[PDB]
């Protein structure tokens, strides 16, 4: 089997092309680059510049006003680890609501950036479901109108793990990002013309094991954008089916919700260790 | 903004003094020293000496008799990490009930030590609620008659994290303890005349985001007393409100309990990493 | 007290012999070697050879076909951590159903290997319950017809922790495995004639604190078989009783289930740190 990370045009997928190839990719690899999805280096420049300017020239008062009282990295500014937790790296997060913006121009640029990412993530997830003939409990659209989280970081840096999202979209700017493909770590360089997609555990779950959730990590001067498309707490699934594809669930009953499985706080990643 | 860790007299707070300053501290820093709360180096000496004597002269049989069958560090003696888990450090824990005491004198000294700590923690938490005009679901006293945990350790030693308590009271004896203040790690030396207070995530939650829960850590021959004031499993709060201040909750419904959020086992700290 | 790890014959236990010694072992140590349980180096050779052959000569296609879409190490092949997650070590897991076998001969050999392990684990757990006069809520057999997990690994390697199983059976092949006995790490060498047993937190819980769940770790060219006997999600227990023996539960009510306590996903180990 080719260990190459494939590339798919969203437009072409939406037209019913390369369905067999798409299915094989999802099953055997669970990751691919996506083009023609409305996201390129162009849309990124604007957001990167404005936020980077903030991480460098924003004062403490300005950062404080956009910092959550709890360091959860859910909304606003965060200094992630004498000195400051910023020494290692800084982060900016946002979602569909309850955001913290430092200025008007920043808000406009990022609200639009977030929207393109959300639209693209929903679109590719929609094709993931169609290619596997998957109809989530409660319908496709209700499943896709969910709880996304966008994190932008600015600098092994990150330990091996898999994501618990439906799908995760990544934009980057030495190749630090590595993913397991064909039983070996493969480089995942930047593609100014595309976004990198990682399938998460929820894709595996909802499709009944038809999609792989690949492990990946970061080796150790770069910025990355990570968009997690996460289901709603009440997303419902079959317990026996989860067991049939690898989930070591401790759930009584025939059906369960995302909340029942993961708990009352979103968990984005999981280390196999 | 001054990055100095302020000091407040409990007596003065209870009299309605420095309310504006207290509010600013809670919001911008989430930590402060507390005086006139009935806890000083005096009350500590007695407890420290008796337990330290145990950690050094107590036999294996004596330690075994006050050691829980599961190494949870909830009650009794614990050797925390050829050799012994004690090599790194030893710990002694207690709560309102189900305690394990090695002797009568030890019991008397520690029951009184625990009580002063619990009274002080409840008292400062009571002022935290009043300063922010917070009325917990079910009332103030029911909220404060909770599930505290006292841990005494004897020796980065501890990774950056924030506490999930309402408030945490610390007594100490090179400044190892560092906390993030104004975007920088600040030393938190010992004050024989006061107790150091850290606001936890529950303070942030119950007050609707009016209190910061500061991150902190320990850099690497000292003993420290840590008292966590923790809510009851049935403490209830508004889901939309939790989201409004940073909590990345995966909870269906308008209201939820501490148990719904954290799970069936108390979790005292959380690393932002 | 002797810090020696005792050995017990399953046959002799089932006949009512050494009951006082067994009780003392469970309470003070929580670990022991077990003989006459139907498991020796003989039964192991067959399974070890066939799987080891796979880890070395099996192609990527063959490994892929027995690899779960999510890297949970619940069923099938797993490469556990330029290179591959296999570099560190490889693993093969199985349970009562939903298994992934690479060949017919492999299936026969391992289905029988798993069965002997499950029978032995249930048998010793049955004696653990009888020696402590324990009658689980819902009866002994319903409690023992549970959710076991068998993991076979092929290479500190593993950090200090205790197991959350009822009991855990280990077969091994320099002594890497160390356990805390009498307040000191003790070697746990291989015994071709016996299986090593570790009591888990569930044994402590169901017996009301009569059984210790010992901490252990691995120091750093060997293979080990680990069989966790895990309760069903609906296993029910008394909340006040759990508190009486060390469990820091955040559970409202008088009774709770394993699922209520641990969550919707099995958790096999826990680090005291
Ligand atoms: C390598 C980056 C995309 C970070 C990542 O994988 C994550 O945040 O889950
Ligand atoms: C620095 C000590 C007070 C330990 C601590 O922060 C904790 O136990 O949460
Ligand atoms: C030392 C081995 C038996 C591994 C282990 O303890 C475990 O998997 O829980
Ligand atoms: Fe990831
Ligand atoms: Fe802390
Ligand atoms: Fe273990």
């Amino acid at each position: 089997m080719d260990t190459t990370v494939p590339t798919f045009s969203l437009a072409e997928l939406q037209q019913g092309l390369h369905q067999d190839e798409f299915r094989r990719c999802l099953r055997d690899k669970g990751l691919f680059y996506l083009t023609d999805c409305g996201l390129t280096d162009t849309e990124l420049k604007s957001a990167k510049d404005i936020v980077i300017d903030f991480f460098e020239h924003g004062s403490e008062a300005e950062k404080r006003a956009v910092t959550s009282p709890v360091p959860t990295m859910r909304r606003g500014f965060t200094g992630l680890e004498t000195g400051s937790y910023s020494d290692y790296s800084m982060c900016y997060s946002m979602g569909t609501a309850d955001n913290l913006f430092p200025s008007g121009d920043f808000e406009r640029i990022w609200t639009q950036y977030f929207d393109r990412q959300y639209t693209a993530s929903r679109a590719v997830a929609r094709e993931v479901l169609r290619a596997t003939g998957t109809e989530p409990d409660g319908g496709v659209e209700a499943f896709l109108d969910c709880e996304p989280l966008l994190r932008f970081r600015y600098f092994l840096r990150m330990a091996p793990h898999y994501d618990l999202s439906m799908v995760t979209l990544i934009q980057q700017t030495f190749v630090s990002l590595q993913a397991e493909v064909g039983g070996a770590f493969t480089d995942l360089p930047y593609r100014p013309d595309a976004v990198l997609v990682f399938c998460g555990a929820i894709a595996t779950l909802v499709t009944g094991g038809q999609v792989k959730a690949p492990r990946h990590h970061v080796a150790a001067s770069q910025t990355s954008s990570v968009f997690f498309l996460r289901p709603n707490a009440d997303f419902t699934f079959s317990v026996p089916l989860a067991r049939e594809c690898g989930f070591d669930v401790s759930l009584d009953g025939e059906t369960a919700t995302f909340q029942d499985w993961i708990g009352g706080n979103y968990v984005n990643i999981r280390r196999t260790s």
